[PDB]
């Protein structure tokens, strides 16, 4: 019944593969996001300028 | 009547070949028995990671 022990192994094996991976979808998506904030900081400068200007 | 020592002989024959055999087919039972408990002794494992998972 080492077997079991074994079983065991492999049940704590068994439901170890599933749910252990919190929040990743969710992490990339920052960056994924992040990316998107890199673009429109340029977009400022004249924004500014207008508010700047006018 | 040495051969009455004789059928002595013959009478403690006599009474000698019958019910001088105890318990046998009770003591074949338990191996007989205890075959039967070799068996299920194996699914003891699951039945324990049964209990034992959950």
């Amino acid at each position: 019944f080492t077997l079991i022990e074994l079983m065991i192994v492999i049940a704590i094996v068994g439901i170890l593969a599933a749910v252990a991976l919190p929040a990743y979808q969710d992490y990339t998506a920052r960056a994924q996001v992040s990316e998107a904030i890199l673009l429109a900081e340029g977009q400022k400068s004249a924004v500014t300028e207008y508010y700047l200007n006018h």
